[PDB]
């Protein structure tokens, strides 16, 4: 929406709720923006694109209780102007519209449909007056063409010189601009290249401290998890995530399979958070202390790893906060205070925070339990289930501390309905997690993939292929060939993904038949394992997911989300989707089969204006996954056999600057 | 659009251009609001439309030159989305603004009927409701108060939980609650304009005629000029066919120097009248009346007469100059004068000068409000304006905006006949209706997609469907004989609350000047052209009787008012079409079958979209059809057969649409 003046301008995007939060993008990104800009008559109008850099000031998104001028191009969409920007660093980055006749333009398409004195010597006047805005060293062609269109003669030789190449170009560099209308002004929060692009790798530090002589696991430390990293950084994880490192509640603890009484020995879960050794700002005392923690840290510094911590605001019924602060919970009429709850999930171990009740108090807290994980190198934090706490605590929190760091990244564990989701990812969310693992049948994945495309200005997608409390019933039926496939689909259609480990390992047992929790959940007892032993016996995704990752690494097309385009392949089992990148031209294909049991064969059709070519093109392509090289063009065999490949994965010829911006275009 | 609190509000509608323009709505029409609310948790939201009128000042939508009631919303069956509406009762600026509220009775309510298990289990949420009563208790009148008091103390006193959650549950508290209810956290959205126009605004029927065409023939059958007296007198056959908006094309004196002679002949011979679209001689400007028509106060006879007839008179506004208009003597800063001293002609339009408004803008704004105010001042207070697309957008935002501030009443018809992002930004600059793409969309398929479209855009632009105009002649009406004209008027009458016809329609007038043109061949654009429509009718040989049923059947059917709800049903042959419109008012429904071939017979079964209907799809249901009088049995798949010589259409009164559904089926989400 716009702005109505001598020229008017309408529609403009990116733009979010009206306004009323920026659009989300990272440095390097190529930004599209759009605009209606018209006027009357058949006279010529032009746009300007105005963006400037506000430095690292982060907004407040609720209540609480030297610029660039770059040139827009019209599309094939009438009165549609097109341009874009790359912002090259953190903060708030804001653009403007601005909409101008051109009389020059105007001048120039009379004068061609006529072909005239009255015309010729206008045209002289308007090429008088473009030259006092042009620099003296290059005010010369435009004064010898006023000159010529002046002199007496034919009307094709004096227009010669004010109709050629080079007083055209001349003017698109400086124009002579008639009723400059500015536009609104719309901000873009620009954060690292990690907010979009990072690939994830989820563990528990108590796991990493492997088995005694008689097969007994022992409780891992900083130190264990440490020697744990190596592995994940060869497979080329740049985010190491980790369930909750502070002391476990001694009251209510579950036992092994989510037993609401723990028995003798039994560790209970991390998400319980709090006892009499210490609170949200405390580690776990098997774990070590806050230096064995810092050194885990530096450790995964030094192999090119950085850390993510799990955000839970809640607490075990002996945390600390429990005792000093009861204004913090609800307390019912008898004096009790009722456990947590998601419905159907039921929390007994915990008490949910109450927001309302005493608000400075409770806000001021967290806000100190953050800033002290920060001061300890965490600059990502993953916030279980956003969508129970107040909206408005959200953006207050992100605000405060990105105005103290802008690297700090959010990630949302928001399993909840579109509105809330999403509405989530609007009020500051760097990333947010999706309905990835229940989207199964090409209609599903279909659809999934081109809403995270749509949603690209919005939200950034973080395309876990299991989590600690999701095994989905697909990778219970499908064997290895299945975890395979949904590597393919997070690798590919998610600039960020993650893997929770045992993923490679095929860990596919439910706790019970038509459940979608783990048999033995390490959210429950200690799970080390031999990953070393799995590799050596051939029987590890770990090769697969390294190369994965050196794929996307390879590929500046997978960090993109808005460039996601299916074509057609007629098997309801086999999926195909390109992506491009619109900075190098970059172009990746997939096509992965559904089924990973049986062989599956199709004719692939290609949308070849999409891939920068025309219909009768012929390319070569090269499968990442196989090294094998094929002649394609509009219409190809394809064959996915999964005890071979379950996908091919292939690079594209580049699509030329011109054509991938055109391709970048919103509408 | 909205805002963030403790409760978040988004993606609220009607909002135009991010809240730039107002959205546009008439008297007695219901506007339905969406917006999407939520909060944290499993926890009950609730929201609250709250409605202002601001009186009949006007806003001024463009940067010119230097020189309440609260009316509940109900949750959708789309989650998170809340739907509520208003009926604005009079002319001016109305505003709403969505609050969003968490409502703890209701979680509260849904809670213990779940439960509702013993008294020792239920006992802390009994008491919970209890303390939610007595909060509620707080913002209600003393005096009503008793209801809840006894109702709180019914939940503390000990024994079995439903005798307890009973005086809680029942229908008097609720009552009281949904009068006085107990929000917390409300949160207050952005306040968002409607601009409220008369009903003519969207609902009129619309007969543009030359009132120098009706003077008859002498003697000798040479047409004689009209005058405004007998233009008067053409005037009770047009309110007889059920017109209310007489068009006239302008009625000032017309341009000597370069005159068009007959057929857009770019030279006049003596005694040629010329085009009334070349404004202004000697005899004076857009302030003068032609003198071949009479005097000014003739005119204020006219329009006299036109008003005692139920007819309002629309009159032409077109921005530009004949050579020989006064203004291009004494004002030649309006005008493009070029380096020889001439000024180029309109762009072909040989006959007239082009106005310029960015020389002088003070000068020329303040001339064009001075006419516009000297016509209204005239008892016209409808203007249809030429090709508003040539002149600049925030000179029409600014005229506009200065007269419906004096006369709110007053409206404006767009004839922009350009790109889509032109057409709609000139009816969202404040263009009351707008000319359409219609007389070019004749496949089921063109047609389809334009009905669709005129329904998605009703917050933004009203059109009015002409089914000619003395520009426009369209091919399918010079090949598809009687028929096409019958079509094309079921058409533009049934998808258009606004809609009209052009004098010589009912005579079946289809020669173009030569082939290829949508130009009538003897243009009364460039000649008089009297027509004896009295005779015609008595041969048999006009459609003056059918545009007088179409014109009936539109008043008796208030659906027929409605532009966003048109819904298209499946009819299996490619030459015939279904549509359905709705009143959400009063549930009047109406649907149209109609043939697009003029020729001969088609049949096929209709296959109906029941819910739209309000109904399930194994109800059957009586139907009875406008044009024939005959009634028919019904259901989902029904036999339809249209034989043009008989009827090119059936035009079905449906059973009426209940209450409950018909607000539903206005849902916007
Ligand atoms: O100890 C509390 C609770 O922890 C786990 O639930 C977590 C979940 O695993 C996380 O992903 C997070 O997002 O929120 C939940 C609540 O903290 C256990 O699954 C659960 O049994 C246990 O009670
Ligand atoms: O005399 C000027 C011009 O008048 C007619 O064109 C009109 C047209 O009929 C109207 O609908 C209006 O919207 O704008 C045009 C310009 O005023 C004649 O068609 C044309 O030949 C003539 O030159
Ligand atoms: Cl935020
Ligand atoms: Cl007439
Ligand atoms: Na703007
Ligand atoms: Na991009
Ligand atoms: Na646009
Ligand atoms: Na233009
Ligand atoms: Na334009
Ligand atoms: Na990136
Ligand atoms: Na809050
Ligand atoms: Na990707
Ligand atoms: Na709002
Ligand atoms: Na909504
Ligand atoms: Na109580
Ligand atoms: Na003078
Ligand atoms: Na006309
Ligand atoms: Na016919
Ligand atoms: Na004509
Ligand atoms: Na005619
Ligand atoms: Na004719
Ligand atoms: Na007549
Ligand atoms: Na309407």
């Amino acid at each position: 929406g716009s702005v109505a003046g001598r020229i008017v301008i309408d529609d403009v995007q990116p733009v979010v709720s009206n306004g009323r939060y920026p659009a989300k993008a990272v440095v390097g990104e190529v930004v599209p923006v759009a605009a209606t800009v018209w006027r009357e008559g058949h006279d010529a109008v032009a746009a300007t694109l105005v963006v400037r850099y506000h430095g690292t000031t982060y907004p407040d998104l609720a209540d609480p209780p030297k610029p660039q001028r770059l040139p827009m191009s019209p599309g094939h969409t009438p009165d549609v102007f097109h341009g874009h920007f790359t912002p090259d660093r953190v903060g708030l980055w804001t653009y403007r519209v601005d909409g101008w006749g051109d009389p020059i333009a105007s001048w120039r398409h009379n004068v061609t449909a006529k072909l005239l004195n009255n015309d010729l010597l206008v045209g002289a006047r308007l090429l008088e007056r473009a030259a006092t805005g042009v620099p003296r060293e290059l005010r010369e062609a435009l004064l010898e063409a006023a000159a010529a269109l002046r002199a007496p003669g034919d009307p094709f030789t004096r227009a010669g010189a004010a109709l050629s190449a080079e007083v055209s170009d001349l003017l698109a560099e400086y124009p002579l601009r008639e009723f400059v209308t500015r536009g609104e002004q719309y901000g873009v929060w620009v954060d690292r290249p990690e907010a979009r692009f990072s690939s994830w790798y989820e563990m528990f530090p108590r796991s990493t401290g492997g088995w005694d002589a008689e097969g007994r696991p022992v409780h891992g430390t900083f130190a264990t998890a440490a020697e744990a990293l190596p592995r994940i950084a060869r497979m080329g994880f740049d985010v190491v995530y980790l369930p909750p490192i502070h002391p476990i509640g001694k009251v209510h603890r579950k036992g092994r399979n989510n037993s609401v009484t723990a028995a003798p020995g039994d560790v209970g879960s991390p998400w319980a958070i709090g006892s009499d050794e210490g609170g949200h700002d405390a580690v776990h005392p098997q774990l070590g202390t806050i230096e064995d923690f810092d050194e885990f840290v530096a450790s995964a510094r030094d192999l090119g790893l950085e850390v993510a911590l799990d955000l839970a605001l809640q607490c075990a019924p002996d945390h600390p906060w429990a005792r000093e602060h009861p204004e913090w919970f609800t307390v019912l009429p008898d004096g009790s205070i009722a456990y947590a709850e998601n419905p159907p999930k039921k929390y007994q171990d915990i008490y949910p925070l109450n927001f309302d009740n005493d608000p400075a108090g409770i806000y001021q807290e967290v806000l100190r339990v953050v800033r002290f994980w920060i001061s300890h190198g965490v600059n990502i934090f993953r916030v279980d289930n956003p969508h129970t706490k107040p909206p408005n605590f959200w953006a207050w929190l992100i605000g405060q501390i990105k105005n103290e760091n802008p690297d700090v990244l959010f990630l949302s564990e928001a399993f909840t309905r579109p509105a809330r989701l999403y509405g989530l990812a609007k009020l500051g969310f760097t990333q947010s997690y999706t309905y990835f693992t229940w989207r199964t049948s090409k209609w599903e994945l279909t659809e999934f993939g081109q809403e995270i495309a749509a949603k690209a200005d919005i939200a950034r997608p973080n395309l876990f292929v299991n989590t600690p409390d999701i095994l989905h019933e697909s990778l219970q039926h499908g064997g290895p060939g299945m975890f395979a496939i949904r590597a393919v689909l997070a690798a590919t259609m998610g600039p960020a993904w993650g893997v929770y480990s045992g993923y490679e390992l095929f860990e596919n047992q439910p706790v019970r038949p038509g459940s979608e929790e783990y048999l033995n959940s390490e959210k429950y007892e200690l799970r080390p394992r031999d990953f070393e032993s799995a590799l050596a016996r051939g029987e590890s995704l770990e090769p697969f997911l390294t190369r994965l990752n050196e794929i996307r690494r390879l590929h500046p097309a997978l960090r993109e989300l808005r460039t996601i385009r299916f074509h057609h392949v007629d098997n309801d089992a086999l999926l195909a989707y390109s992506k491009f990148d619109p900075g190098t031209g970059d172009t990746v294909l997939v096509v992965v089969t559904l089924n990973p049991f049986g062989a599956e064969e199709a004719t692939l059709w290609l949308d070849m204006p999409e891939l920068g070519m025309e219909p009768y093109d012929r390319f070569w392509v090269r499968d990442e996954i196989t090294g094998e090289e094929y002649q394609w063009g509009q219409a190809n065999y394809v064959r996915l056999d999964p005890a071979k490949a379950v996908a091919h994965v292939l690079n594209m010829p580049l699509i030329p600057a011109d054509k991938r911006l055109q391709l970048l275009r919103r509408e």
